[PDB]
């Protein structure tokens, strides 16, 4: 006899268009071979909604394409999980957050950017918050028919930044005779679109000096996957045109250290570009900006995320009554907000990485699971307790 | 050739203020006035320590503590005169004292324009139309009113038709946006505090309403409000921008200082909530803290932390005024400061820094050279305050 074990866990987030639908597969092994059950993560096994959700063979949670008119929050905006069960015990998979999106019109805008002659400028493509999870910038274009793409800086002046903005170096009066528009792509429909307004730089020739001034609204804490490229903006306008330096606070201290620039880590004006993120790049960054009148600064936190995995030591044990049983969950990833245990699909209230039963009983036989979580993600491991 | 009484060190009777901001057409008078026996000399220094020269037409030191910045032509701006922190230095035979810093900022009258763009919102949600003012005039310009193409006019104060509110921060708040709400275009009126000029936005904004089919948990934006410094006694509005379908609800908490624990904000007379916006009237220092907006809906939710500091004017005071001490007996000065934040304390003796940052100063054993004036300086980011005291030999 062997308890269930997942062979294929459903992914964590599945987002899809109503025209595309969604197959989600859950595969499990055991001896006897286990039954698969889908549940809402309110605990309840899920029904079939003809046309909308059909549990199939032998995973297998299918969402067929549907009409706007048949959208249903209860089915289509939902967190699910997979439950594999046999005589020996049950295991739950991680959560599967299901988001079906009815394909709808939107439009990105580019507005006027005001800047002091000689400063760098950042033109932003405005995307409404309710498509921003799905829409991203593919390219920039001007009325003079030039086209800018992510990659390298053009003519020492134009760079399309990782976060999709257009960065322009050393803005002069001649730069006001240009109008900019972005191209956006929606990842669920694959549709692309030119922005519905276009923006211009309005340049001031200043007479007075002015210390550097940064905006009221600042980038909130970023979460970036390992091996990805990151750009941190340091918006500032000053006269004379300022200098910019970046730091990282030593983690949990009030001290900071200059960022070192190389191959991998580059600074374009005041923008820090970090290629190939490793978890160690996480931290609290400070941009200090300066000219002969004075200085200002803004902070920006970054977490470099790494995918969770867990494994319990040992994968199985046979323990006498009422001797102790000990399970140790080992995991990998960044960040780890919590560790949680289950027994035959239910919670046990125990959030330390090591589980100890002091003296085993009849009812302790079954499957145990460690779940590790951070706010975008989860990983489970399972283990088997038998009675001597 | 002459004075009576014991010599008394100098002491400021009129301290110059901290920031004077002024247009090129107005100019600036800054007055420093001090006391002592005998009767002290007044010298203006730049805040690298050097005593300042006259620049005819620009900077003239006058009778009888007065630094004067006459009205001047654009062509005549000199950053060295016009963008500068000064101090007042007052001296007599007995000793010397330096005033708190005096940040001087002359600003040449220049054209700017505000803008108001398209705002995209889910029907049924609230919306916040913003007046985009250019960073480099934003210290001097702010919103005075909102106006519509159907000729309606909204002022700071009270809600209109329970629907439109001009937030104390200048944004126009609108409740429960409906499709009919897309046939309105909005402009801001802004006022420049140094020229007193008023203008309307160069561009007008509109609402673009999405009639959504799929549900969406609440979504907050990438860029969020950085830490805010509000003067005591002022009104404050904190925003929680979020769009969601259904229409989400909003709740405000405040963290217990230096813990991970929050408490619900208690809404009443003086603290109110419009949709997701928190309004704090008549701010006290105690209102300072880390605040958290939770936002919700049957699909899931989100949140935005914002830090508020309510600031209070800094003032310092030494105990005593003056003491006489025999040689090899210790002397003791204690600074009593009020205000919010204090970031730092420091000390000087006869205009020079002594490198000592604790509220109470102690000379272990008084020598000949220790006679004279001693000063505490208490500063934050935006402000400074000084105190003085007189040490005599017995
Ligand atoms: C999913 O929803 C979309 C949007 O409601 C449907 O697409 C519409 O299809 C009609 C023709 O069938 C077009 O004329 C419209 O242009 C589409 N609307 C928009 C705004 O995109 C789509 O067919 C639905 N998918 C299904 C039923 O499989
Ligand atoms: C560049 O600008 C910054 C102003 O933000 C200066 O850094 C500050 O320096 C003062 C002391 O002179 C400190 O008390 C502040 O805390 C500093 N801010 C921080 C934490 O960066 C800096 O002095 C300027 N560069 C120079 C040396 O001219
Ligand atoms: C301060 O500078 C402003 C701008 O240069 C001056 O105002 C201008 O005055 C000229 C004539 O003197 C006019 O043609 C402009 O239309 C004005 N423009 C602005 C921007 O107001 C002002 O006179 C200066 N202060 C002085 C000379 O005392
Ligand atoms: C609409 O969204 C918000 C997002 O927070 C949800 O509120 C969460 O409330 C539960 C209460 O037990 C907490 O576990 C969460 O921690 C809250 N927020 C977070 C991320 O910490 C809520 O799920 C949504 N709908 C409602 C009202 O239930």
């Amino acid at each position: 006899q062997k308890g269930p074990v997942f062979l294929k866990e459903p992914t964590n987030r599945i987002d899809f268009s109503n025209s595309t639908g969604a197959e989600i597969e859950c595969k499990a092994s055991g001896n006897p071979m286990p039954e698969i059950i889908w549940i809402r993560s309110d605990g309840t096994a899920v029904g079939d909604v003809p046309g909308l959700r059909q549990i199939s063979s032998d995973g297998k949670l299918v969402f067929p394409p549907f009409r706007a008119e048949d959208y249903r929050q209860e089915v289509h905006a939902q967190v699910y999980a997979c439950l594999a069960r046999n005589q020996f015990g049950s295991i739950i998979s991680r959560d599967v957050h299901v988001r079906a999106v009815v394909a709808q019109y939107y439009e990105a805008d580019v507005n006027k950017e005001h800047v002091i002659r000689g400063n760098s400028a950042v033109i932003k493509c405005l995307i409404p918050s309710f498509v921003a999870d799905f829409v991203e910038v593919v390219s920039w274009h001007t009325d003079e028919e030039e086209n800018y793409f992510p990659g390298a800086e053009y003519d020492g002046k134009y760079l399309v930044l990782p976060s999709g903005e257009l960065h322009i170096r050393e803005v002069g009066p001649e730069d006001g005779y240009k109008s900019y528009q972005c191209r956006t792509k929606h990842r669920l429909t694959g549709e692309t679109r030119l922005s519905a307004t276009k923006g211009r730089l309005v340049i001031t020739e200043p007479i007075s000096s002015s210390a550097p001034r940064t905006p009221a609204l600042v980038q909130k804490p970023l979460e970036l996957m390992v091996a990805h490229t990151i750009s941190l903006l340091c918006p500032a306008q000053g006269f004379p045109a300022p200098s910019f330096r970046w730091y990282k606070f030593i983690e949990g201290t009030t001290r900071k250290q200059a960022v070192v620039l190389n191959d991998r880590v580059k600074q374009v004006s005041g923008t820090l570009i970090i290629k190939d993120a490793v978890v160690e790049d996480s931290g609290k960054y400070l941009c200090v900006v300066n000219n002969s009148v004075g200085g200002e600064s803004v902070e920006t936190v970054l977490t470099v995320t790494a995918p969770l995995s867990a494994k319990i030591d040992p994968p199985t044990q046979t323990v006498d009554f009422g001797r102790p049983a000990v399970f140790t969950c080992q995991y990998t990833g960044n960040p780890i907000k919590t560790v949680s245990w289950m027994k035959d699909g239910k919670a046990i209230g125990h959030s330390e990485s090591v589980l100890r039963i002091e003296s085993v009983k009849k009812e302790d036989k079954g499957m145990y699971q460690c779940f590790v979580r951070n706010d975008r993600e989860s990983a489970e491991a399972s283990a088997e307790l038998k009675l001597g």
